[PDB]
């Protein structure tokens, strides 16, 4: 029995499968491919899914969502503190850890953010099994490519409280990049810009993808903007629009408002595909009908803020990954509002016409890239960068990852320390901005450098990787002639296609930390006669 790839969302959650070479995606018990992310307590039971969304008006002190928010998180955390201003339900402080606070059969149940989503987790978890007639275990759960190690353990944590075996946790990004098979495309490495714009959430993301392996260059977004403030834009357009033409303020009645909003979302969707949409409300306050119309374009103007503003974390990502616009080879459009006319064209003008890939339902691509994942856990160019120590046991890079072979590079150096008689040239593998972080393939000493001045030497070393994959790495003293060289042999399979990805990770997790270091140093490409790492 397979495994299932689910995308536990801020708002809704999603499950998919692959079952004899297609991709599906399960509907819950009343048929929607999508399951609302919210857990009600009441006085009799526990509600998961639709039946807690319905009833949010009736019990929304004991109503959770936005369990995401929480997850892995501190009490004291300033978002936590300030998302509290808008949710309806009980977030209180137990040794430093939030916890929803919540009234269950009479009685008051606290849990923790892991344990709201493994309720979650757990009705997908059923979703699929009525889908599949069989017990469902094994499942990859995704999560935003910014989560810290905290809340990717606390995501695992829900999972595996569920039922479920995670067997691996990916970010949302490189599972909807999966779903579009861009790890499949053939030429050298390509950059993919993730434009995911959910109900609550807005995450830009940028990818390189060679060899099938997915490096996450750069994250923005916003965590506030998503679908409903759109909603929200219409809401209040209507309720001033009623106020104008019946001098009534419809706001201080509560039922009157959601259905405001119900009939907001619904013409949202009409106008995906309709340049007009209609308001028929009976009786929506003091006995008067609302019957009315907002076209597109009026739709349009009420979010021209929200929808020009998505483009500066656009421009963030590729400022952060150092790409021009120009430089990405493919868009993925995911969540529901990348649906809507406007974002499409803002987002393609601002690439110069360049198509989008949006062919999946992009409320269901991420879980569908999960399933992909599911499944495989479930049943040429250079693979690291190549480079030296410079001063300070830095990565200087030479080759950089996903260059084609056969290469040769060449960089000049110099010394670091005034009259220095001789460089001593290490040989390195890896991402990692210090060589201690990164795989010493080999050493020599270049030696016999006429005393000068520091910065005045110069050492020419190259880089040349045949079409085996042997590299021959070799510096002469541009002074003298002299020279020296290395053979490293390429030991075949002493990588893994797993051990490239921990090294990507790594430098992943620590780009920031990584970062700083390469600025602190001003080297410049000098070279020292020690190895930095074996220093007192
Ligand atoms: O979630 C949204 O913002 C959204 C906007 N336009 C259209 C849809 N839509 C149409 C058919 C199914 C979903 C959704
Ligand atoms: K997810």
């Amino acid at each position: 029995g397979p495994a299932v790839g689910i995308d536990l969302g801020t708002t809704y959650s999603c499950v998919g499968v692959f079952q004899h070479g297609k991709v599906e995606i399960i509907a819950n018990d009343q048929g929607n491919r999508t399951t609302p992310s919210y857990v009600a307590f009441t006085d009799t039971e526990r509600l998961i899914g639709d039946a807690a969304k319905n009833q949010v008006a009736m019990n929304p002190t004991n109503t959770v969502f936005d369990a995401k928010r929480l997850i892995g998180r501190r009490f004291d955390d300033a978002v936590v503190q300030s998302d509290m201003k808008h949710w309806p339900f009980m977030v209180v402080n137990d040794a430093g850890r939030p916890k929803v606070q919540v009234e269950y059969k009479g009685e008051t149940k606290s849990f923790y953010p892991e344990e709201v989503s493994s309720m979650v987790l757990t009705k997908m978890k059923e979703i699929a099994e009525a889908y599949l007639g069989k017990t469902v275990t094994n499942a990859v759960v995704t999560v935003p490519a910014y989560f810290n190690d905290s809340q990717r353990q606390a995501t695992k944590d829900a999972g595996t409280i569920a039922g479920l075996n995670v067997l691996r946790i990916i970010n949302e990004p490189t599972a909807a990049a999966i779903a579009y098979g861009l790890d499949k495309k053939v030429g050298a490495e390509r950059n993919v810009l993730i434009f995911d714009l959910g109900g609550g959430t807005f995450d830009v993301s940028i990818l390189t993808i060679a060899a099938g392996i997915f490096e996450v260059k750069s994250t923005a977004g916003d965590t506030h903007l998503g679908g409903e403030d759109f909603d929200n834009r219409m809401v209040n357009h209507f309720i001033a629009e009623f106020k104008r033409k019946h001098k009534k303020d419809i706001s201080e009645n509560k039922r009157a408002v959601r259905r405001l909003r119900t009939a907001c979302e619904r013409a949202k969707r009409t106008l995906s595909s309709s340049t007009q949409a209609s308001i028929e409300i009976d009786s929506l306050y003091e006995g008067i009908d609302f019957y009315t119309s907002i076209t597109r374009a009026r739709f349009e103007e009420l979010n021209a803020d929200l929808f020009r503003g998505t483009l500066d974390p656009v421009e963030k990502a590729l400022r952060d990954a150092k790409l021009d616009k120009s430089q990405i080879h493919d868009i993925v459009l995911v969540g529901g509002s990348t649906r809507i006319p406007k974002i499409q064209k803002l987002l393609q003008d601002f690439f110069n016409g360049k198509e989008l890939n949006k062919s999946i339902n992009p409320d269901e691509a991420v879980a569908y890239g999960a399933a992909v994942q599911a499944a495989i856990l479930s049943g040429d160019v250079t693979p690291l960068s190549l480079g030296i120590e410079t001063a300070g046991g830095v990565m200087t890079v030479l080759i950089k990852r996903n260059t084609t072979i056969p290469t040769k590079q060449t960089q000049t150096f110099t010394t670091y320390s005034d009259n220095q008689p001789g460089v001593l040239i290490q040989v390195y593998e890896g991402e990692r901005a210090m060589t201690k972080d990164n795989n010493l393939l080999g050493k020599f000493e270049l030696t016999g450098i006429p005393p000068a001045p520091r910065g005045v030497p110069q050492i020419e070393v190259t880089f040349d990787i045949d079409a085996n994959g042997i590299l021959n790495v070799s510096a002469v003293d541009k002074s003298t002639g002299k020279e020296n060289k290395i053979t490293i042999t390429n030991d075949k399979g002493r990588l893994s296609k797993e051990d490239i990805e921990r090294m990507v990770q790594e430098a992943e997790k620590y780009k920031a930390e990584d970062e700083k270091q390469r600025d602190k140093v001003s080297s410049k490409n000098s070279l020292e006669s020690y190895a930095f790492n074996m220093k007192a």
